[PDB]
């Protein structure tokens, strides 16, 4: 579809069998989701945003559905105020920016 | 133009008669640039994101050219890791997400 930017670009995603609302963020290199208990082994990691760095848990090969579009990749889990879908996943569902 | 997301969506902006590089960021509500001098009066403000809150200077009705397209709006300047063009300006140039 086509999403305008008058409002935050929120979409419904499905991960770990759960449905959530995430922001489509062309500015995020990675995907960061709110704290949740995903199964599997993970690696500790530090990611930086506008106000500094936060510690996150990196999970690989996680299937995720973004607004009815299948994708699979790395997802970082940490104390983030909102779920962020980054370029790593946006590229998979053929998402582009137009103007 | 149509921009893919395999690489960071960077563009050249012109402001104050100066050239700079910035990121098209749909996850950012506002536009924030690295510290620099902008004519006019500014008011102290604070914005937050991943990592936390930072202190910025707010300049209103600043003219800025984004990859050839003109916009006039609020520009924030402060200790940002990178220049970010937020939704306030993306909407002015008719930017949308497509997939
Ligand atoms: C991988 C990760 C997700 C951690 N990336 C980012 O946060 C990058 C960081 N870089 C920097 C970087 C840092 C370290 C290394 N390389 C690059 C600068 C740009 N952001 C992208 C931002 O789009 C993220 C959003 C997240 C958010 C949305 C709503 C509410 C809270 C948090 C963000 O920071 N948004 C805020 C925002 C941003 C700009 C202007 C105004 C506002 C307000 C607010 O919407």
């Amino acid at each position: 579809p086509q999403i305008t930017l008058w409002k935050r670009p929120l979409v419904t995603i499905r991960i770990g069998g759960q449905l959530k609302e995430a922001l489509l963020d062309t500015g995020a290199d990675d995907t960061v989701l709110e704290e949740m208990n995903l199964p599997g082994r993970w690696k500790p990691k530090m990611i930086g945003g506008i106000g500094g760095f936060i510690k996150v848990r990196q999970y690989d090969q996680i299937p995720i559905e973004i607004c009815g579009h299948k994708a699979i990749g790395t997802v970082l889990v940490g104390p983030t105020p909102t779920n962020v879908i980054g370029r790593n996943l946006l590229t998979q569902i053929g998402c582009t920016l137009n103007f």
